[PDB]
């Protein structure tokens, strides 16, 4: 199925700066109609998962607006107005456009060093 290459592998940023994680999709995530259904994700060391965008840029209910998604077809990104302690951890980007669902990736985001 469509592969999702998460990048970069590391994103050292201070809790306050803007962070933009990328994500590429083998043959784009455009369903048979011209619509893209992406699902950004984030998880800490054994904590409660958090979903940001659920299409391409719109933010899911609960997102502090600081999260923003964008991109074309075989490329996507998640810019954050400001990183917080909770934001730290590993990032991911899923997609419900193709089947079966992918769900995976892993961008390291543990503050700036």
């Amino acid at each position: 199925d469509v592969v999702m290459t998460q990048t970069p592998l590391s994103l050292p940023v201070s809790l306050g700066d803007q962070a933009s994680i990328s994500c590429r999709s083998s043959q784009s995530l455009v369903h048979s109609n011209g619509n893209t259904y992406l699902n950004w994700y984030l998880q800490k060391a054994g904590q409660s998962p958090k979903l940001l965008i659920y299409k391409v840029s719109n933010r899911f209910s609960g997102v502090p607006d600081r999260f923003s998604g964008s991109g074309s077809g075989t490329d996507f990104t998640l810019k954050i107005s400001r990183v917080e302690a909770e934001d730290l951890g590993i990032y991911f980007c899923s997609q419900t456009t193709h089947v079966p669902p992918t769900f995976g990736g892993g961008t390291k985001l543990e503050i700036k060093r």
